[PDB]
C-alpha cells in the first residue's frame, strides 16, 4: 500500500523500516533530515512536510511526542490534510492526551476524513523486531482494515473497543505501570534498609497480590463479584501500613506513595469499611470519584 | 510433639485445630474462655495462664495481635518464660513490628531460651484448611527443627534466611500488597472515568509491568544489573504521568498515589536522571534513604 | 484614554464597569452576547471580535480564564494582533501558567507589539469596587505607562520587577493559599476529633508559626541568613508529625498533606539534617529541586 | 514553694533554672548527671531518684522525651507516685501523645494524686528568658494554683480549658507549623526556580491568606459562619493549583504537598463542591473523617 509515516524517532524509525521490509510504498517526514536520509537508504521517498506525505497514500501514521505535534502534522502548515483523500485512514499510534485524541478524530470526521488511534506497548527494541503489542482503537472497520498494515509493526493486536479507546487503555497501563514502579522502589528500600535480600521478597511477593497485582487475585471473587466480606480486613491492612511507616521512619527510608496508602485507608475506615475486605478500597475510590457505590 | 499454643483467634484457632488432628498434644490459652473450651472439646489441654501451657512443651507458638501481647504472653506474670525448659522453641507466628520481633528473641536468648520468627501469609480460610505460607525466620537449625510441626498448618514454608526475616519478609510483602491495592483502586477508577471496560484494560496489563510487577520484568536486566542505558525513559515516565493526572483531575478521579508518584519522577528528573531507564527510580529511592548509589 | 477588553467574566466586567466610572472610551468584546450588553449600557462601545477591540486602542487588556485562551485572543483568527497598533500596550491580567506568558510576551515582542502581565489578587468583590491589588510585571516604563489604567481597576499595585514577575507572583501566592487551606483543615479536623474548642488552638497558633507563617519568623534569622545551627532540631519535629499521625489514624481523620510531610522530614533526616533547625527543611527542597546547595 | 523538676534536657534545664531564680526549692532528677551537676550549682539540691524528688514537694514537674519516659518516672521503680504526697500538683509539661496524657492523669487520679498538662510553645531560647508560651490544660482549680509557678518559666498562659486540652492544643499548634514548614518550602522553592525574587513572594503574601493564614481571613464569614457561596470558587482554586504543580513539574521542583492538596480539591469536585467557597474544603476533610457536614 501508498503510506505516510510522519515521525522517525526512536519508534518511528524501525516501525517505517518493517512496512518497507512488508513491501509498502513509503513517502516519510520527520524535523530531523538525518532521521529521513535512514529511511530513504531503506527504500522510502522523502516528502519536504507532511502535505505531501499524504498525497495518494492510503495510510497517514503519525508517531510524535505529544499531542500538540500530532495537530500540528495533521492541521497545520502544510498539514496532513491539506494532501488526504477522504478513502484514506490516519493511524495515530503516539501516546497523547486520550480527550485531544478524541478532538483530533472528531475535527477529522468534520473534514469528512477517517482517524483512529493505535498506541503501541513495548519498547524501540520490540519495534526493531516487529513484536510491538497495538492497543488498537477505532472503528471494528477501522481495526479490519488497518490490521493488515498493523501486524508489519507489532505481533499482537488487542481490539481496545472503539475510538480514542487504544490511547485509553495505553494510559491507564502507563499510568499503573509507571506508578507501581515508585511503590515497588519503596518495598526494594525498605528491605534492604531491614537487611533482608532482596531475592527472599520477590520469592515470598511472587506468590501474593504484592507480585502478581490484586486484578486477578484478591479483586474477581471479592469487590468484583459484589462481597466486601472480609478474607483480610481493612483494619488489618491500615494497621500494617502502620507498622511499615513506622519502621521506614526509624530507618529514615521516605515512602510517599506508602504514606498516602495509608490517608486512603484511613477514609475507608472513617466511611465506616473497617470489617470489609480490603478489595473494598477500589469501591472507595469510586465514592471519592463521585461514582454510585456498587455494594 | 507437646506443644503449647497461646491466642485462638480467627487464625490461632484452626492452626491449632490442625495441630491436634495432626496427631500432636497441645496445652492452649487464650483471655477468651469460649476459644480454650472449643479447643479443649478438641481435644487440647487447657491452661490457666502461658506458664502453665509452656510446662513441658517442646514447641510454644503465639499468635497474637501485636508485639506488646506478645511481650506480656513470653515474659509478664504467668509469662512463657517462667514454665519454659531451654530444650523447647518458641515460635512467634504474630506479624509485629520487627525491631519488636528482634528484641524479644534477643531477650529470650538472655534467658537461655530459643525463639524464632514465623509469621504466615494467606488469611483464616487457609488457616483452617492448612495452607498458609509459612514465612520461617530463625537459624537453619531452627527452621529444620521446626519444619514437622509448621507444615500441619501451612502448605508452603519459605526460609526467610535468619532469626527476624520472617517477620521482616512478611512485613515487605504485606506494605507492597496493601499499598498497591490503593493504586490498583486508582487505575481501575481512572478506567471506568475513561469509559473503557475494565476487563480491557486487565488483559493489556497482564503482559506488562503493569499487572506483572517490574521485580521480574522492567528491573532485572536494568537497575538490578547495574545497566541504567534507557529501555523507557525517566522523562518519558514523567510525562505520562502529568497526562494519567491531567486527566484524573478534568474527570474528578483522585489519585493520591499517582500523584506521589510523579513528585518522585520530578526528584529523579531534578537529580539528572531523566535519560536513565524508569528502573532508575529504585536507585533514585535508595539515594533519598541516605543509601550510597550502586550504579 | 483609548482601552479595548477583551473577558467580560466575574471579574471582567467589574473591571471594565470601573475603567468606564473613571471617564476611559472602552470597546468590549467577550463571546457571551449578555457580558457584552451589561457594558454597552454602561456606555462601553460593542466590537465583534478582539481585532476590531483593538482598532485604535491605546491599551489593551484581556481577562481570561487560561493560556490557551489569550493566544487565542492574541493570535487566532480575528485575533488583537490584526487590529493593534506598534504604540498600544497590551496588558494581561489573566491568571495563567507563567511560562505561556512569556512566550505571549515574546511572540507579541517579535511582531514589533508591547505586552506586560499584571494579574489581580482579591475577589470580584474587590473588582466592583475597583479595590483588587495589581501585580504588575513588565518593565519599570511599561508599569509607569499603565498605573494610571491599572488605579481605575484596583487600589494597591506592587511592581513585580520584570516581564513575567506579575504572573510569577500571583502563582507562587495562590500555590501558597490554595494548598494552606487544605493543610488549615486537617489541623482543624485533627482538633474537632481531640475534642479541642477551634477557637482555642486559633489563640495558640496566632502566636506561633502556625498561623503566622514562617516566612518571616523561623526563617529569616536561620536558612536565609545561612545558619541551621538548631532552634528546633528536625528530629523533633519529624517526631512531633509521627504524633500527629498516629493520632490521626487512630481517630480516621485523613491527613494527606500531613502524611506528605513526614515523608519530606524522613528525607531531611536520610540527608543527614535530623539536627539542624527545621528552617532547614528549605534547604532540602532546594537540593531536591537539583539547585546549588547554600 | 518546693518543687521537683525530672527531666533536665534542653527544654527542662533553662525551665528548672527559672524556678530556682524566682526563689523556690527545687530538688532535680535527671538520669544525665552533667545536667544534675550544671542545677546543682545554681543551689538545686539533687535527687537519687524521682520518688526522693517528690518528698515533701507541693509541684511535681515532668519534662521528658515521650509518654513512656513520663510514665516510668510516675509509676515505675522508685516513682513520683512512692514520694507523693496527695496535697501536691504533679504538672507534665512533656509533648507526648494526648491519650497517653488522659490516661496518665486519669491514672494518677485514681491513686488520689492530682496531675495537669503544661506543655510549652517556642524554643530553647525562649526557655533561657522565661517567655515560653504555657499551654495550660487542667481543671480551673489545677491553673489557678500553678499559674504563680508557671509565670516563672514561660511570659503568657493560654488556658486550653480543661484536663488533657493543653496536650491537645500543643499537639494541633505542632501539627500545623512543622507541616507548614515543609509546604512553605516548596512554595519558595518554585518562587527561585521562576526567578522570582523571594523579598517580591513575601511582600505579596504578607497580605493574603498565603502569608496570614486562612484561619483569620477567608474562614470566619465563610465556612465558619456556614455560608459556602463563593469569594473565590474550589474550580477555580484547583485550577491553579494545576498550573502550579505544571510549573513545577516542567522545572522540577518536587512539590508532594502541593500534589496531595490538588487531589483534596479534587475530591471536593467530585463531592459537587466546584461552585463552593474554597473555605468549604474545611466541611470536605470534615466528611472525608466521618463527622456530619455542617453546612
Amino acid at each position: 500500500a501508498a503510506i505516510a509515516f510522519i515521525g522517525l524517532g526512536q519508534m518511528g524509525s524501525p516501525m517505517a523500516s518493517n512496512l518497507l521490509q512488508q513491501g509498502h510504498q513509503l513517502r516519510v517526514f520527520d524535523v530531523n533530515a538525518e532521521a529521513v536520509r535512514h529511511l530513504v537508504d531503506k527504500g522510502a521517498t522523502p516528502a519536504a512536510n507532511p502535505a505531501q506525505a499524504a498525497k495518494d497514500a492510503e495510510f497517514i501514521i503519525t508517531m510524535l511526542p505529544n499531542g500538540d505535534l500530532v495537530r500540528n502534522v495533521l492541521f497545520g502548515e502544510n498539514g496532513v490534510c491539506e494532501g488526504l483523500s477522504t478513502d484514506a485512514l490516519v493511524i495515530d499510534m503516539s501516546t497523547i492526551h486520550p480527550l485531544q485524541t478524541d478532538k483530533l478524530i472528531a475535527d477529522m470526521q468534520a473534514k469528512g476524513f477517517s482517524m483512529m488511534d493505535v498506541p503501541v506497548g513495548r519498547t524501540s527494541a520490540n519495534a526493531i523486531t516487529g513484536t510491538l503489542l497495538l492497543l488498537a482503537g477505532g472503528t471494528a472497520e477501522q481495526v479490519e482494515r488497518a490490521t493488515p498494515i498493523l501486524m508489519a509493526m507489532g505481533s499482537e493486536l488487542i481490539n481496545a473497543g472503539g475510538p480514542g479507546m487504544g490511547i485509553r487503555v495505553k494510559l491507564i497501563n502507563n499510568y499503573m505501570s509507571i506508578a507501581l514502579n515508585a511503590l515497588s522502589a519503596e518495598a526494594a528500600v525498605l528491605c534492604e534498609a531491614l537487611n533482608l535480600p532482596f531475592d527472599v521478597a520477590v520469592k515470598v511477593m511472587s506468590g501474593t497480590a504484592a507480585g502478581k497485582g490484586h486484578f486477578t487475585t484478591s479483586w474477581p471473587n471479592k469487590v468484583l463479584s459484589g462481597d466486601l466480606s472480609p478474607a483480610f480486613m481493612i483494619d488489618l491492612a491500615h494497621k500494617d501500613l502502620g507498622i511499615a511507616l513506622d519502621v521506614a521512619n526509624q530507618l529514615h527510608v521516605p515512602m510517599p506513595l506508602g504514606a498516602a496508602s495509608r490517608e486512603v485507608y484511613s477514609q475507608a475506615r472513617a466511611a465506616g469499611r473497617g470489617r470489609q475486605d480490603w478489595s473494598a478500597i477500589l469501591e472507595q475510590v469510586r465514592v471519592s470519584a463521585g461514582m454510585t457505590a456498587k455494594v
